[PDB]
């Protein structure tokens, strides 16, 4: 039993090694300490010193360099007993302030020992290696375990889940969250992983479940700097069981695809892995048949630099893919099809705009285009007129208009960007058909998209992003409003402004102004970023206006203020696509790209506008939320440089004071952070009892009551006592 064989895999790799001996004596010492900024310029920093002197309100406490110094007791940042260093769950521990915190959380990573609970959350960071803890023989350990029972780790929150799923006949949701290469996916897939095999039919629908994933990622996810596998789309995956408890079907849900990555990708990136799955993979015959040359032969593809990831193949990868098409179920005759669109996709990238006679784009070369429409099965004319000469409405006139070269350029891109979403919108509908339920019992869902994103330059995706945010992390608070209550202040109400600044109706939000502004064809950045200052500034206490920059106002967010760029708001709301583009496409001779103009489902919003599109989508997720027994995971990346072996104090507890975890923390720590067993507490502060007791309860008084401890300070109540924060590091600071 590799949770009693202390040399199992489970014991090197998810615990905290065990010695011989379980004295309390061993763990003595006299010596106090404090977290203290060496220099509080950079505040994530600290060093422990030793207290030495104790004023009557305040620590004096000695440097590492030696050197003394004072402190408040009030401003302390005391360092929890030793005994602790390594606790499984944060909330054991007496000193919960952030360096204490942040020190855990490091004992443990320096044991390569990645998940820890902080309360309700599960925390994972980054190692940046593999740990072979995801083998069949550690998914076989987690069954039926409780949390207590068992290391942190991913496989155990998804046991635990599926577990009050049978056991409450309630459905669950696991809501996984961080930043980019945090490893949110990664841990994603383990959640699915484990749940296919306690509950699949030892399969069919099992492998298509577990196939669509490589097939959404090979289109949705892409090279970036921050991340070689980037999902480039957020997503709900809802695993559906029957009543006995087996996986009886599956549902996708995706959300704010990049579609500007395939037009173009900053120095270093890739485009999404089709595009150098296709090339590098596709029959030397496919090549020809589907035009097909060299990456660098591509100007969407021969922008970055980048059009290779190390340590993988594409060609191989291509192989995994087309595998999953077939297993999910996608006929040759569908596949060459999507490969078609990727083909032609590249072909309109290369359709190179001139200036001809005067001030209207011509094609001089043609040879792209017929490629293109080749590939789509359109009419190369009706596109050459629809790229360039698009018939405007201007009164009741319908007149064709003669676009420039940039003009031009930019509609073929918008040509490209509905090809691209369209597809990934029909991939993903197709593949819900074969998985997707109508009559399911239950069902787990699990959210894998990031947290908040505070960037160099913030756009409309990022406050789409932020918005999605500022719901969930109210959701948690509003939860744990309710599970700290029913042990045996709505925080949540907190995020409301935030919240109505972005949605509101009347008076309107941003989202709404934006939408109003979107009608007037002749509005711009400035009339739209005039109006928002014109309602919020110095008027909204969450907005601030800009005291130079003309094109961009901040937002006060729960994880502190973003600052946004308009730029192309009203262009990215309304999401425009020449008509004459759309008539052109409708008539494809492709039987997929056919459906992709055809059907209203895939080829239109309502019309709403985007922001529309994504407040009400929004709104849907967090009311199925709201029927779940939800659970929480944090995905932590341990530096901004992709390395094992470097946990970053500053990088770290930025995401903890973004991600809710710190605010989490200190807020309890104004209660009774601990609260221990009876039994439990007697067992190693026996030292009138002796270890294993009868009256507990009573052996817990006696503990306390010999000691004397300060009776506010703990508090008695049926099965556990609880400690305020410190007690129970004095507790342990006592002789024997
Ligand atoms: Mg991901």
């Amino acid at each position: 039993n590799p949770i009693h064989d202390r040399t199992s895999d489970y014991h090197k790799y998810l615990k905290v090694k065990q010695g011989d001996s379980d004295l309390f004596k061993l763990t003595v010492s006299d010596k106090r300490y404090i977290w203290y900024n060496p220099d509080p310029k950079e505040r994530d920093s600290y060093e422990c010193g030793e207290i030495v002197s104790e004023t009557s309100d305040s620590f004096t406490f000695k440097t590492v360099d030696g050197q003394d110094r004072q402190v408040k007791k009030d401003d302390a940042n005391q360092r929890n007993p030793i005994k602790f260093d390594g606790v499984e769950d944060m909330s054991e521990l007496s000193y919960l302030n952030e360096p204490a915190v942040f020190h855990n959380l490091r004992v443990r990573y320096n044991q390569d020992l990645i998940y820890t609970y902080s309360g309700l959350f599960l925390v994972a960071v980054n190692p940046f290696k593999r740990i072979p803890i995801y083998t069949q023989e550690m998914v076989d350990i987690f069954k039926g375990r409780r949390r207590n029972e068992v290391a942190p780790h991913i496989f155990a929150i998804s046991d635990v889940a599926y577990r009050s799923m049978l056991d409450d006949r309630q459905n669950q949701s696991l809501l996984i969250t961080g930043e980019s290469g945090a490893g949110k996916t990664e841990n994603t897939k383990k959640v699915i992983q484990y749940l296919a095999s306690v509950a699949g039919r030892n399969g069919v629908l099992e492998q298509q479940i577990l196939q669509a994933n490589p097939i959404l990622e090979a289109f949705g996810n892409a090279k970036t700097t921050r991340n070689n596998n980037s999902s480039r789309f957020g997503k709900f995956i809802e695993i559906q069981f029957n009543n006995a408890g087996f996986i009886s079907g599956a549902s996708i849900q995706s959300y704010l695809l990049e579609k500007s990555r395939v037009v173009f990708q900053s120095e270093t990136e890739r485009n999404y892995h089709i595009f150098y799955q296709l090339l590098a993979g596709a029959t030397a015959e496919e090549k020809k048949a589907l035009h097909l040359a060299g990456p660098e032969s591509f100007n969407y593809l021969n922008q970055s630099g980048c059009v290779d990831i190390k340590g993988v193949s594409d060609s191989e990868e291509f192989k995994i893919t087309r595998q999953a098409m077939d297993i999910v179920g996608f006929s040759q005759e569908e596949q060459m099809s999507i490969f078609k669109i990727i083909a032609g996709i590249l072909h309109l990238g290369n359709i190179k705009f001139e200036k001809g006679a005067g001030e209207g784009a011509v094609l001089k070369d043609k040879t792209a285009l017929n490629a293109a429409s080749t590939v789509f099965g359109v009419n190369p004319s009706v596109l050459e007129k629809a790229l360039m000469e698009p018939r405007i409405l201007a009164g009741r006139d319908l007149v064709a208009q003669h676009l420039n070269v940039e003009k031009s350029s930019s509609s073929r891109d918008a040509l490209v960007k509905a090809l691209y979403g369209r597809l990934f919108l029909w991939l993903v509908k197709k593949i819900n058909n074969v998985l997707c339920q109508e009559r399911k019992a239950y069902f787990i869902g699990v959210l894998d998209i990031s947290g908040f994103e505070i960037f160099k330059v913030n756009s409309f995706e990022q406050l789409c992003i932020n918005y999605t945010n500022e719901k969930l992390q109210q959701f948690f608070n509003h939860h744990m409003f309710k599970l700290e209550q029913e042990e045996y202040i709505d925080f949540g109400l907190d995020s409301q402004a935030t919240i109505d600044l972005i949605d509101g109706r009347q008076p309107p939000g941003i989202l709404a102004l934006l939408d109003e502004q979107s009608v007037f064809p002749n509005a711009t950045d400035n009339t739209l970023i005039t109006k928002l200052h014109s309602h919020f500034s110095k008027k909204n206490a969450k907005y601030e206006e800009p005291r130079f920059s003309k094109t961009e106002f901040g937002v006060t967010h729960y994880a502190g203020q973003v600052m946004y760029e308009i730029q192309d708001w009203l262009e990215k709301n309304k999401d425009p696509l020449q008509q004459d583009l759309e008539l052109c496409f409708k008539d494809s001779s492709d039987n997929v790209v056919t459906k992709l103009f055809n059907d209203p489902n895939i080829a239109s919003r309502a019309f709403i506008t985007v922001a529309a599109q994504y407040k009400e989508q929004l709104a849907s997720l967090m009311a199925t939320l709201e029927t779940t027994n939800p659970h929480f995971v944090r995905c932590i990346i341990p530096n901004n440089k992709q390395l094992p072996a470097k946990l970053e104090d500053k990088v770290v507890l930025d995401q903890l004071r973004c991600n809710g975890v710190l605010e989490g923390i200190r807020i309890t720590r104004k209660g009774f952070p601990n609260r221990i067993i009876y039994a439990d507490f007697v067992k190693r502060y026996y030292l009138n009892v002796p270890r294993d007791a009868e009256d507990s309860q009573k052996a817990t008084d006696a503990v306390l009551k010999h000691l004397n401890i300060d009776p506010e300070q703990y508090r008695f109540g049926i099965t556990k006592i609880f400690f305020r924060a410190g007690q129970l590091a004095r507790i342990e600071e006592a002789r024997e």
